[PDB]
């Protein structure tokens, strides 16, 4: 694996021990061969679990999620996928790592796709090696891979709303259930229904994941209600997955706006990762996978691949060259390599709108490419009437940094800034100049 110009896909089935058994072997070999190595974890939760798997090996944990005193001598770095892409974008020295290891390399967030495109391009240039660790590499067509113990797969109608009758099998279960929902809002409704039926429910989503995931260890629970974030190496002591088989797809319409289309079917990779949460204990056969729809390749035309091109266009590689997407996922977008390359000051604004602004990549790009500066929030209020953001079925209002009450009406509408109460809260704070 460790020879230059090599990219290896380590595609052992879910729970085969890629993280706890194979990764420490790779890291030991890399240290023996004096390869400057990066390990990319999808989440702070996984970074902390990797520290346990690698404990004693000289690894620099480039995250506050890990409480360790470093030697200062480590040649192996661990950081999040997003941190890798972030440091590449910023005026910060990123070592030209000899060996690039991506764990949960199926992750479809824009910064993960961008990281794969950067790494795979360095490998194609002959500059580096890489190992992509995932049961479900891009384009996989198998939603039912092998497991540590047999799984009972059942196609069944799964509720996506509160129910009064017709789903007794959901609440009649005496074990622990992980339930994949298409959105935070849909999980909120199902969670309230289960809570009303006497169930103990934990909800996970991207924004809440580190805090709330700890509750799955610290308290007794009957259901975890989660979005697709729990596809990225989140482990549960559960005996059932309920899978809507549905997700939201951000879609750019007419180059002008982003909508959250669907819900619609997940990919085969996503379905296999959702299922893969159970069947993991070779001593506990008969874990259950209840699935409520088919799979489809909904990654095609998904905004994350275009957003990944916006990130890669603004990462220095060599002179004017630009990193390509990882070949197996490169057809998911129709973009011209370099079309999103910004001049120095607009690139800095783009980065800050993502990093401090917490804006979606697409929206950060519209603002930065318009020549607007980071603190100039006039664009949050001067859009078309149809870009009016609603709160409780009336136009949302903020006090501008000038002290004027104004309707939230962004010049560019990205549905991700108001897809749930927390997102809208954060975007109101942005529009008000509060960060
Ligand atoms: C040991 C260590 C901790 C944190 C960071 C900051 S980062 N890379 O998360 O932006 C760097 C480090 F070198």
């Amino acid at each position: 694996m460790l020879k230059k110009k090599q990219l290896t896909v380590l595609d052992l089935h879910p729970g085969a021990g890629k993280t706890r058994r194979v990764l420490p072997e790779i890291v030991r070999e890399a240290i023996k061969k004096r390869l400057r190595t990066v390990i990319l974890a999808p989440t702070r939760v996984v970074a902390a679990e990797m520290e346990e798997a690698l404990r004693g090996l000289p690894v620099r944990y480039m995250t506050t999620a890990v409480n360790v005193t470093h030697s200062g001598t480590e040649i192996v770095d661990l950081m999040c996928h997003a941190t890798f892409t972030s440091r590449l974008l910023q005026p910060i020295r990123v070592p030209n790592y000899n060996l690039n290891i991506m764990d949960e390399a199926h992750f479809t967030d824009p910064s993960s796709i961008a990281a794969r495109g950067y790494i795979s391009t360095r490998v194609e240039m002959g500059e580096a090696a890489a190992i992509f660790m995932t049961a479900t590499p891009p384009g996989t067509r198998d939603a039912f891979p092998d497991s540590n113990s047999p799984i009972m797969d059942t196609e069944v109608e799964v509720p996506e709303r509160a129910w009064s009758s017709g789903f007794d099998w959901v609440t009649d279960h005496s074990g622990k259930t992980v339930w994949f929902v298409p959105s935070v809002r849909n999980g909120n409704e199902i969670a309230a229904c289960l809570t009303k039926a006497g169930k103990r429910v934990i909800q996970l989503s991207r924004k809440t994941f580190e805090t709330e995931f700890q509750k799955t260890k610290n308290q007794e629970w009957d259901f975890v209600i989660t979005t697709d974030i729990s596809e990225m190496g989140a482990n549960f002591k559960a005996d059932r997955v309920i899978d809507s088989r549905r997700c939201l797809k951000p879609v750019i319409l007419d180059g002008e706006r982003v909508i959250l289309a669907g819900p619609m079917p997940v990919t085969h990779a996503s379905a296999a990762q959702r299922r893969g949460r159970i069947g993991r204990n070779p001593n506990k056969p008969g874990d259950e996978y209840m699935y409520g729809g088919g799979c489809a390749e909904t990654d095609e035309g998904h905004a994350h691949w275009l957003e990944a091109r916006m990130l890669l266009d603004n990462i220095y590689l060599q002179d004017g060259l630009i990193a390509s997407l990882y070949r197996p996922e490169a057809d998911k977008v129709a973009a011209i390599e370099g079309e999103f390359k910004l001049r120095t000051e607009q690139r800095k604004t783009f980065v800050e709108l993502m990093k401090r602004g917490d804006l979606p990549v697409w929206l950060a790009y519209q603002v930065a490419s318009a020549g607007i500066t980071y603190t100039d929030r006039r664009w949050c209020f001067d859009g078309t009437t149809n870009n009016t953001i609603m709160e409780d079925s009336v136009p949302a209002e903020v006090w501008t940094k000038y002290g004027e009450k104004r309707v939230l009406k962004p010049r560019w509408m990205d549905a991700r800034v108001c897809s749930d109460h927390a997102a809208l809260k954060s975007f109101k704070e942005f529009a008000a100049g509060k960060r």
